[PDB]
């Protein structure tokens, strides 16, 4: 940021960037601010892209700073206000440099450091990547379970897929809370809830998709999207199902219709869908030619289904290095 | 406790205090210990009474100063262990100095300055009084009627006597949650369950009982100790209903046997219930002849079905000043 400072020393900009950079000179705290190397001084509002990317660098600060606190002890003193908490409150003042520079015929400058920069945001946003949790289907169904014994309703593993999606759905569509504080849990399932605490607590755009490994049935889904909304997770990540094994690629296409047969999860899908397939065991239990034909048939098959709901379908490749995955 | 330390200054004592003296004079921190006036240098061995005593003084000294703090601010950086937490892990010590005190001969110098502090201590405790909570029964109504319709179950106004019992019930001895953090509420529905989250942020013994205005039913009881297992109150209060009116002092025994009849109510009363009998409104509405005769009758009454279910019935008798109340 402060290389990109010393370049955007254009003094021409639209009305919209004047009034801003007056903003920010207004609050500008006249003060030493000596902990920065350059531009210590209060920036003059002679040099305006130097003024909003100089609030730019200031939230940058802050930011790198409250992250390092947070990792290093277990908290910050950083106000959240002083950092970039929004995907694109860190866009806006750089978007609006760019539209000053091309509407005062700078385009050139424009797509130039700022344009890199620009593209490096919107790419690589606030944490570089997002990430993803995968879990095997059996640890929900696990959990589910002890929900559903510590309730003395029954046993959640001996009830039949009918019963299960009965069950998810009344929850999920229901307003009163699952567990409770005292729910007895294993440590395989108090790992899994509290990885669902883990993605509540942080910020939602780290995370990328749940993948469900060994998801056969709209259950797998549904439970996860219920430990989800229960854990108290604000903004709940995509359910993602991974089918590897062949037999479960030869039964995909029907399981994802069933699954966005539920009006339900179709209606909070939201038009789009996300589901892996699996390279690895494929070529594994059977044949790899076996394996890549049948590949190519659930592709085909599954936007089949999906064309059929209305829903965009985005598959997620498990391809490996080697032929053989 | 400075000047109990200062008669204190005996050389005698058992192996038990002995014992207990050498350990606090182990971990006795060799300090300046300068905050104090008196006794700042480590306390010899030589008078253990001292010793003890002594350490009585650093947890009171950070009693008071965690609870100026809590009250002050809104929390307290002073350790919790530093600290009396218990109402007689503050008698204990004492206790020991007495018994030592008799043992070597010395009862006369124990029933002086040490049995005010122990009558002190076992009358005051950590919070001089222990407080009362009243509020009226249709506050408690409002809130559960809150819950029943958000979890679109009906309307525990519209619910009959009968229905309410059963639904409290079931809840009471049920395991899961009932309401969430997105419970509709208006001021005096949060007014009620903050009432509770209080009481249950504070110690247990600086409550006392919780008082039912205008209580007619076993599930006005009830419903207060649903409020508090659900508000996650650790020690809940015992419930206590307030017969004032002479319509209600009419009708308070058998209200308070209609309640004692719910055997999940009396095996969870311990053998033990208090039931407030009100003296202001009474010779208000009727004669005030009538009102002193009715209240007598309900008294006599009260303790007849009190004897029928085996319960020691305490009862707190709203007096006033005036011989009218």
């Amino acid at each position: 940021i402060e290389d990109l400072m010393f370049e955007m020393s254009m003094w021409r900009c639209n009305d919209e960037l004047r009034a801003r950079a007056d903003e920010v000179h207004a609050n500008s705290r006249k003060d030493a601010a000596k902990h920065y190397i350059e531009f210590w001084k209060s920036i003059p509002t002679t040099e305006p892209y130097r003024v909003i990317l100089g609030d730019v660098r200031d939230k940058l600060y802050h930011t790198r700073e409250r992250a390092h606190q947070l990792l290093s002890n277990g908290h910050s003193d950083v106000p959240v206000e002083a950092t970039f908490i929004n995907l694109e409150q860190f866009l806006e003042p750089l978007e609006l440099c760019y539209r000053s520079l091309c509407s005062c015929g700078d385009r050139p400058i424009a797509d130039g450091s700022l344009l890199d920069f620009l593209r490096q945001v919107s790419t690589f946003g606030l944490s570089l990547v997002r990430l993803d949790i995968r879990q095997e289907s059996d640890r929900h169904t696990d959990v589910l379970d002890a929900i559903t014994t510590h309730l003395d309703i029954g046993s959640y593993r001996e009830w039949s897929e009918e019963r299960r999606q009965e069950w998810l759905l009344s929850e999920l569509s229901g307003k009163r809370p699952l567990f409770g504080s005292d729910l007895p849990k294993t440590e395989e399932i108090a790992d899994v809830l509290d990885t669902f605490h883990v993605i509540a607590e942080l910020p939602a755009d780290s995370f990328g998709a749940y993948i469900i490994s060994m998801a056969t049935a709209p259950s797998d889904v549904l439970a996860v999207e219920l430990l989800q909304r229960e854990c108290r997770v604000k903004q709940p990540l995509r359910v993602v199902p991974l089918f590897e094994k062949l037999a479960d690629l030869e039964a995909a296409p029907a399981a994802v219709a069933r699954l966005f047969s539920v009006d339900w999860y179709k209606n909070r899908i939201n038009g789009k869908q996300e589901v892996m397939i699996g390279y690895s065991d494929s070529g594994k239990d059977a044949g790899r030619l076996s394996a890549a034909w049948q590949l190519y048939k659930a592709q085909e098959e599954l936007v089949k289904v999906a064309k059929e709901y209305g829903v965009k379908l985005t598959m997620f490749h498990g391809r490996g290095g080697t032929v053989g995955r």
